[PDB]
RNA sequence: CCCGAACGGAAACAUCUUAGUAGGGGGAGGAAAAGAAAUCAAUUGAGAUCCCCUGAGUAGGGGCGACCGAAAGGGGGACAGC
RNA sequence: GAGGUAGAGUACCAUCCCCUGGUUUGGGGGUGGGAAGUUAGGGGACACGUGCCUCUAAGGCUAAAUAUGUCCCGAGACCGAU
RNA sequence: CCUUUCGUCUUGAAACACGGGCCGGGGAGUUCACAUCAGUGGCGAGCUUAAGGAGAUUAUCUCCGAAGGCAUAGGGAAACCAAGUGCCCGCAGCCUAGUUUCUAGGCGAGGGGCAGGGUCUGUCAGGGCCUGAAGCCACUGAUGUGAGGCUAGAAACCGGGCG
RNA sequence: ACCUCGGACUAGGGGCAAAAGACCAAUCUAGCCCGGUGAUAGCUAGUUCCCCCCGAAAUGCGUCCUAGCGCAGCCUCCCUAAAGGCAGCUCGCGGGGUAGAGUGACAGAUCGGGGGCUCCAGGCGCCUGGGGCUUCCGGUCUAACUCCGAACCCACGAGCGCCGAAGAAGGGGGGAGUGGGUCACUCGGCGUAAGGUUGGGUGGCAAAAGGGGAACAACCCAGACCUGGGUUAAGGCCCCA
RNA sequence: UACGGGGGCUAAAUCCUGCCACUGGUGGUUGGUUAAAUCCGGGUUCAACCGGGCGAAGCCCCACCGAAGGCCGGGGGUACCCUCUUAAGGUAGCCAAAUGCCUUGCCGGGUAAGUUCCGGCGCGCAUGAAUGGAUCAACGCGGUCCCUACUGUCC
RNA sequence: CCGCAGCCUGGCGUUGUCCCUCGGGCGUUUAUGCGUAGAGUAGGUGGGAGGGGUCGAACCUGUCCUUUCGGGGGCAGGGGACCCGAAAGUGAAACACCACCCAUGGACGCUCGAGGGACUAACCUCUCGAAAGAGAGGAACAACGUCAGGUGGGCGGUUCGGCUGGGGCGGCACUCCCGCGAAAAGAUAACACGGGAGCCCAAAGGUCGGCUCAGGCGGUACAGAACGCCGCCGUAGAGCGCAAGGGCAAAAGCCGGCCUGACGUGACCCUUCCAAGUACGGGGUCACGACGCGAAAGCGGGGCCUAGCGAACGCUCGUGCCCCCACACGUGGGGGCCGGGCAUGACAGAAAAGUUACCCCGGGGAUAACAGGGUCGUCGCGGGCGAGAGCUCACAUCGACCCCGCGGUUUGCUACAUCGAUGUCGGCUCUUCCCACCCUGGAGGUGCAGCUGCCUCCAAGGGUAGGGCUGCCCGCCCGUUAAAGGGGAG
RNA sequence: UGCCCACCCGGUCAUAGUGAGCGGGUAACACCCGGACUCGUUUCGAACCCGGAAGUUAAGCCGCUCACGUCAGAGGGGCCGUGGGAUCCGAGAGGGCCCGCAGCCUCUCUGAGCUGGGAUGG
């Protein structure tokens, strides 16, 4: 798909409909010492078989590609629905 | 007091649990152990330890799965401290 | 009033391992470092700082209150010779 | 005169499926704890004493002992907030005169439907939950769950010894 | 590389094996005994007093699931609740594309003739044969065609009819088994077929004795409180009888 | 204490498993490099120090020598052609082998008949010379086939 | 799927002393600096108009080093005492003193490397020695401990999907969708049939406006059946993204204009999933708010409608706050919500390869193999009919294409019976049955001179061998005989 | 008066349609006049938009006739189902019969526009 860089669409703290800058959803860094991951050592630790069971096989061809829309006028940040695609297009 | 199991359970099973039990080794006594806080808790309080009833399946742990699982305080027993 | 004493590879720290709920927080050990020590230290749920509160280890030793039937008295909605 | 042999598995299969010589004796849904219900009783905005102590003809018994737990308010993670009333239909019973024999009408407990209120959430409608004042204890009972778990039945694996 | 005797040593996930997974005490794809341990069984067999009342399913969805379970439906028992409830029919009022029928009403399938137009081959401008196009006329089929279209089945209202305060629409609660069905008839599909399989509806049987069909789970008659009398059903009536 | 210690295939024995591309040497050269000694110039009041021409042998190069070391494939196509290692591409043998499908290749032996076996010829789908192919002396309670003698195995 | 031994490498400790070249440093020792304008070396910031001054300066004269030989910096004597300005320039001034930074070199005690070397006193190896102790070689290595990484079926535990007309192979009927199945309510099976999806579209989306298609006819240069143009007809025969079904004409089709509602938040409801429980997903109807389109009504939370998709846990993102302790407070760091993404196609979500014919266990006739029953594709046989050949003539005999029947001799399916056993091929012996008659008996026809033939019908009383090859059956063959029939009886 | 006759606004959505022929208009309705302004023609006043308005029943509109399409009625012909039941027939396929219902096609003939709300014309 093809979709242009900026969206006039509403935003909540503007209260309107305004121009805003959209981008790909990117992951952030794992941020290690979360509790999720904190106990993963912590389980990792001692002897024994791989503690937590890891996902091997793949099914689907691609993954989930989501939009992220920022709002200019008051710096806001708003997450959108995913959808499957091929590859999405940020060229206006 | 050291060493240290599998069986099963998770309807599979490997983390986990079954479990510091079964069992090994050492060493006593008629009881042993422990015993005088680097204890608690929290509006500035209590006052060794032990066991009994509660606190309580609460706190908290774990493919957050089966399950495991306190303490503090209160109530009893005798309450000895050098 | 003045002066003095008050326990080291011990606390504590990093790491690996063990276990217990102890979890970024517990205790033990191996490994490496490693203090202060009275004008000392520790502790008061992640770390650090600040104040406030309470204890003083790294040596002892200890009456009773409970664990049990190789045994001895007693009792029993325990059976009558497969 | 009419009549396939017991039990079980089983769509039927029982009669070519299994287990069945005879007799006698033995022999299999129990125990606890929790949860929940029923039935039963005691007390009641309380209930309930445990563990435990004292006295006693001594494990019986009597008194004492709320320790505690459940209910007595819910929402949400928290900071916190935090109700119990108001309409209507209407059973039994009662009252009214007829009782002609009675929904003829009222009163109407209970109950039902619209409400309302507290709470979080949503910017309002809303949405989720709670709220109309009764549970606790004791016995027996039943079922689920955990313990060998109705009875009996395996190859397995492990520890320690003995060849 | 003979054979054998007495002594001695090698221990089980080990020992030995001129090695067959052989032997190691009759126990060897991992020795024995005792203890974990009353291990694990979604499997297999048994499960014991009487009377009486009531009284099923073999289906759907999910499941490393089809030899079991969860949620349903189907049962029994209890309490509350207080006038309606509806397994049938009739009327009224709606829904339908199936049986059938049609193909010039689409989609396709498919047989022939006639007329005209066009091209080619042959023969003497003509004729014949063949090729393409059109028109007209005729016929043959459709689970995946429907211009039409029943019986029929279903919704709702009213009516009829039945049950109902002796024995009660709704609500709550305790306890289950049941998830392998089979056959007969009837309308399908698969397959020629099948006491085959796989669907819709009904009926037994399962759990239903009694009478007939010779005996018999299911075929017909017909639902066993008991004794007795009588009349009858499905069937039968020469003898067995 | 390596003619050893341990580990792996095998089972005795016998026989089959044209080329100078590189090096070495020899011979030579248009041509390039090449030490010591010597000449010239700068520079130094002379010496130390910088560049220019001559510079032997060896090396750079070519050809030959393989009873000099030694070497001597595969693929494409139809035993042969062709690029490269590096020059060519291993002759030869064996075979109805366990190899051959037409099958019981055909024929002969052996019997009344032989789907068994043996041997011979040659159509090699698809042998192509190494842990392979061929090979039987002696040996075997090994397996198959045939003959004699034998004989109640049979009729 | 993995885990643990062992092995290799490296780090740390047992780990000592001299060094040695270089590169790093540690705490020190010191000394070295011109874009232009200007008395002139302003390298860049500070306190600082005072700093030096028998608490020794200006002046010039040389020895000396260096440099962009610009020029400054260090030497005592000759000289016994003088210069910079708060004054002139510089986007930034004082060679007025003392500080910081960059930058060049050497050295001091310590550390690390590229490393290298040496020694012995650790320690190791061996010998002597009763002990004590001594001697010989390697060496701060090795070896050990510990940690990490690589390898690691040497050893240990495990799984080895599901559906299935036995199982495996086969395929996915295992996730969702179209029609048919399917029988005019709904629901309704098949490893039934014909098919699709794991997307694509910033425009293929919203709205407004305009035009109407496929196709055919007549006339015009190139001109053509079909490029364009002018007229006539054309009820969909086109087109609408992707399979099918349906729907659609001033449109949902085609062409332009403007847009981003393919919207945020909170809802109810349909299908999923009938009656009669339920995850997703899709879809519909809303309110609040703001948008966009059009004059407007109004229409727009995606695609004309029906497929295009993923729980817990954990991770990440956005969101405004909330919480972090047995004392409070501060900072950091964490935790929670609410929603989004990261996946599981075995698609209602374990992390998962083969053999066991050395197997073992509890079962299974809910189920394979031999053996009954049912059936008859095949097999054998029969009959109908009759193209054809036989000299003529279908039926003496052969009968093609077709059609209708029988048997349950093999062979195909069926799983009703048997899995706590109905012991499996052949053959031997022995008994019996049947007739679709091989011979023997009777009768007949004949393309029957006679024999030999060929064929039909009746007839099951009797007989129907012996050998070779092959285990058989089957099959080939030998020599006689009347021939050397075929089948049943678990 | 009137009512229907067209018109504007419709409902029914073909019995109301299509095609041809003819008839009707001095109002109504169109045809038709012209574009400077409004607006507008990826050329054009074609069309649309605006300003109009001579002529005119030829279009359209409207009525009528005839054809076809199409709804019904009747006739002829075509074709033929299904519920309910039986130890009825038939081996089966199938069929009859008693109890209840039908419809389908195709030719012939006969009809074939209805109606609400308002300003013109008779």
């Amino acid at each position: 798909m093809k979709v242009p860089k900026v969206i006039k669409t509403y935003c909540p703290k503007c209260k309107t409909h305004t121009e805003h800058s959209v981008s790909l959803y990117k992951g952030g860094k794992r941020r290690s010492l979360a509790e999720g991951q904190r106990r993963y050592e912590r389980k990792n630790v001692g002897y024994g078989s791989k503690r937590k069971p890891e996902q091997k096989r793949f099914a689907k061809t691609t993954k989930k590609q989501t939009l992220v829309l920022k709002c200019q006028k008051c710096s806001y940040t708003i997450v959108k629905e995913g959808m499957r695609l091929k590859k999405l297009e940020l060229v206006e």
